[PDB]
């Protein structure tokens, strides 16, 4: 029993982190096979922050200008190319610690672990969610760029995020491993306001099922609702609309607990309307939305 | 910017996890050098739960009765001994992935990361604190025993916890790596009620400093207090008493922010007396106590 914000074991990803330096800028890179992936803003200087022309800046760079260090040993760069907002540095050596991997572009509401790194070295691991406004609420300092987000299925690492920047509001923006930003963000120091950060309704419901499985049941009520009635409440509280696809994904949790999805929606509706009255659920005083239905099942079943 | 419940990178510990089986009981073991450490309750059957005599049960076991598997390869057991509540299985092979390590017995209020494992395989990593009542609020299912807690200082892993059991209240109890339980708990299925789970005051203050560093400042007030006045409030709210040692450890955070420790205590006193009025601090609606002053400094400086 017990329910924690759990991250995947980070070992497989730690073995891929390298330090990339170009000129006087240093950030993290991801070494998989004979390619090092890193944010293309590694080529930017202090004056190439406001409006950089990456193609023009990249013409002034050769293979020897990219210094790639894995631990204390230097990697030989034999090629470089730009794909969207990432640089791919071909090196002459395949990473011997390369795990089985995939590149995935996640949907908003999905969760993943981040291995925060600085100068190619891992500092910590934590669990995140891609917000509906395509930002992530991370913990990243200067030099953390190139740190990656990932999920693991037995022995396969699915990389989904690469950190690029911090918006002026303290939230984080980045790309998939093809260099395409999540959301409308650009790798430029400009006014980029984030949109409405709505609550991930299907995740809050999954967490309420996790609470029931663990003994926190005070919020269960004698009521039920409909998808349309619940969604009128969700819109009022800036919660994402709940669809039949969401109800379907909550099916195993509904079956395990014996609580119909719509009955759980009615408990959520009452919690939104009345608040928690100073009470807690799974050690939290607010409704947690960074656990997907898959995460709840995984943690509650012990998937290794 | 941003502040997260961050765990240490778990790679160094993942390379030490093994599966230990004795009879029909399987749990996790920790392979360091040529020794595998695991809870001695691996020798217990369904009838040796109420009042096991570990010395008598261990006489019926030989080296070949302990099956130790590291991944898919079997380790040869050449010795076995009981030290307090842990078994030490001498194997014929030193773990090639053994990191630099130490065994430390932590104090209550200190934090550490847990690598939850099942059948020798890691499932997830999360950050914990040793509660003042010597329990940990973890996430552990059946078979998680032998999973370990640790801290890392550059390249040295300091193991501090080994999971042994779940109390009937859903909280967790375990030992240091010398097999000595934290708290009064015994490795027996009996009535073991936990004591008052008080709040770790020095940690809440460290987290309030982390909030200021990150821009969450609404709780800062125009008041100050004294250690004795603050402690009268702390006793009323089941917070641990704050000592001058605690004030001293908060010195770097006080210096960085320019907010005197006693001024921050006065903000905490007001938050305890008035509550949060529906507001949040670092994305939390309650006062977080599982970040030590060292953790705040580490995360806010990017220690790898
Ligand atoms: C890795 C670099 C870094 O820390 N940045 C950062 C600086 C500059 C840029 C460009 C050249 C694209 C404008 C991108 C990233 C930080 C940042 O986003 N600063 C504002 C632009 C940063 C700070 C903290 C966390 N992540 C990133
Ligand atoms: C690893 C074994 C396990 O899951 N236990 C457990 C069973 C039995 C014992 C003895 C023989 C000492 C009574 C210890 C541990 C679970 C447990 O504590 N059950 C009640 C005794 C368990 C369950 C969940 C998380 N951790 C441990």
């Amino acid at each position: 029993s017990g329910f924690r914000k759990m991250a995947f074991p980070s070992g497989k990803v730690e073995g891929c982190m390298v330090q990339v330096t170009c000129g006087t800028t240093t950030l993290n890179g991801l070494w998989l096979d004979d390619v090092v992936y890193c944010p293309r803003h590694v080529i930017c200087t202090s004056e190439d922050m406001l409006n950089p022309n990456y193609e023009d800046l990249l013409i002034r760079k050769s293979n020897h200008n990219f210094l790639v260090q894995a631990g204390n040993v230097q990697l030989r760069v034999i090629g470089h190319s730009m794909q969207n907002c990432v640089l791919k540095l071909k090196v002459d050596t395949a990473n011997p610690k390369t795990p089985k991997y995939k590149f995935v572009r996640i949907q908003p509401g999905q969760t993943f672990s981040v291995l925060a790194c600085y100068n190619g070295s891992p500092s910590g691991v934590y669990q995140c969610a891609m917000r509906p406004n395509f930002t992530i609420k991370g913990s990243f300092l200067n030099g953390s760029c190139g740190s990656v987000g990932f999920n693991i299925d037995y022995d396969c690492v699915s990389f989904c995020y690469m950190h690029h920047m911090e918006l002026p509001t303290g939230v984080h923006a980045g790309t998939d491993l093809e260099g395409n930003f999540y959301g409308p963000f650009v790798d430029r120091q400009t006014a980029q306001a984030a949109g409405t950060d709505t609550t991930i309704t299907v995740n809050v419901l999954a967490w309420l099922y996790a609470a029931v499985i663990n003994g926190d049941r005070w919020f269960l009520n004698r009521f039920t609702t409909t998808l349309n009635d619940f969604n009128l409440v969700a819109m009022k509280y800036n919660y994402e609309p709940l669809t039949q696809d969401h109800v379907d994904i909550l099916g195993p949790l509904s079956a395990q607990t014996g609580i119909a999805v719509l009955d759980m929606c009615a408990s959520l509706k009452e919690l939104l309307q009345n608040g928690m009255n100073g009470r807690t659920i799974l050690g939290s005083a607010l409704l947690e939305d960074e656990f997907t239905p898959f995460d709840v099942v995984r943690q509650c079943s012990g998937v290794t």
